[PDB]
């Protein structure tokens, strides 16, 4: 009963419904693995159809402690306080949980995105003010039966799946493949080789997770640390210099369009980022066809067009595998075992040509440690 329920708008987040105090008020969450806050809005903005009252709820207790969270985009502060929680279209149970009441924000509600909180699904490790606050999940899997563990399936006006305790063997096909959680805190994980169109990088394997690798559902492009994202962007313009395109395009800050049902995703490359397995030097590879890496831009206006931003960019944080990155993929956050599968989806994306895929084993024989600390 859990199945699709997820939604929301390209670049803008996947969300799901859910319910704050009591009477409960309903509001959509953002689902996002990359933080560990639970922040609804709770005042009046220019982008908020509507927003958490906590004087209309007669189980808040306010924790008397305000709150900052910054993002890559955007930021908030809150006031702390606890109430009852429920996912109508989720687990059937009500949890008290910390709730942080978005009273001033700065470039992070967006306008037309149909939600108004987010859901950070990390952990402890990288809450705000500090690890004391324990995060949703984790309050969730102490007061019910849940199992330690969630799966996302987002697809490509969106929608998607968030399994909670769970994984739906009907969201996917073939074998989930698993890659350690190398820490607890975002959801790290290793990179071990990145090739584009069957071409290796060639670079030391530390640097593709300079100065860390996570997987993050609240960020929408796949970002990597400069040095892996120049040498990305040579070898995608090689690979389809067929065609030029302006700097701005590269650069994330203009779109590409072609007439309507023209795009031509033959000259853009696969790209197959090598994940370490559960054995030493073995490792198993998802690879992304442009149709995820080329963002499509809905606009009336262009229509008589496909328009699209190029979904991968530079970061200084380390590599971040945003949405893009999971859209096609069954996602399983194997939080009981430290380990975070992933599989095709049922909603995988293809053509006639290429195919979205996990495969696996991968063997090297170099001894090095791919990890960067
Ligand atoms: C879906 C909206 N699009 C985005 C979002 C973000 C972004 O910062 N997302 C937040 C959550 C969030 C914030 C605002 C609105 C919605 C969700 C995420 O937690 C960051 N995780 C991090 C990176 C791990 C940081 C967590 C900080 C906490 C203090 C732990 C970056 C994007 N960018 C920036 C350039 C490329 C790109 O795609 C595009």
């Amino acid at each position: 009963e859990m199945v699709d329920n997820l939604r929301g708008k390209s670049g803008q987040g996947y969300y799901v419904e859910m319910t704050v105090g009591s009477p409960p008020q309903t509001l959509n969450i953002l689902v996002d693995t990359g933080s560990s806050n639970f922040a609804v809005g709770a005042a009046p903005h220019p982008f908020l159809h509507r927003y958490y009252q906590r004087q209309l709820s007669s189980t808040y207790r306010d924790l008397r402690k305000g709150v900052y969270v910054p993002y890559t985009q955007g930021k908030w502060e809150g006031e702390l306080g606890t109430d009852l929680v429920s996912i109508p279209h989720g687990p059937q149970v009500t949890v008290r949980a910390n709730i942080a009441a978005i009273t001033e924000s700065d470039k992070f509600f967006i306008q037309g995105s149909n939600w108004e909180g987010i859901l950070g699904l990390a952990y402890a490790e990288i809450a705000r003010p500090d690890d004391s606050l324990e995060p949703f999940f984790d309050s969730l899997v102490k007061q019910t039966h849940v199992p330690n563990l969630f799966s996302l399936q987002l697809c490509g006006s969106v929608g998607g799946s968030m399994i909670i305790g769970g994984i739906d063997h009907s969201l996917y096909t073939g074998s989930l493949w698993y890659t350690p959680i190398r820490r607890e805190w975002y959801y790290e994980v290793i990179i071990v080789r990145v090739e584009i169109n069957g071409q290796d990088l060639k670079m030391d394997c530390k640097e593709y997770n300079y100065d860390k690798s996570i997987v993050d559902s609240g960020t929408t492009n796949l970002r990597l640390p400069k040095k892996v994202f120049e040498a990305a962007v040579k070898s995608i313009k090689a690979a389809s210099s067929t065609e030029k395109f302006p700097d701005g395009f590269w650069l994330g800050e203009q779109l590409v369009c072609w007439q309507a049902g023209t795009t031509p995703w033959n000259i853009f490359p696969v790209i197959s980022l090598y994940l370490m397995g559960e054995v030493t030097q073995q490792s198993f590879r998802i690879t992304i066809l442009p149709q995820q890496y080329l963002r499509p831009v809905e606009d009336v206006a262009t229509s008589q067009d496909d328009c699209y931003k190029f979904a991968i960019s530079q970061s200084s944080t380390g590599t971040v595998m945003g949405a893009v990155i999971m859209e096609g993929f069954y996602v399983v956050f194997d939080r009981a075992r430290k380990r975070i599968g992933f599989a095709v989806s049922a909603c995988h994306v293809h053509d006639e040509f290429r195919t979205a895929a996990v495969e696996g084993p991968f063997v090297t024989l170099d001894m090095e440690d791919c990890g960067y600390n």
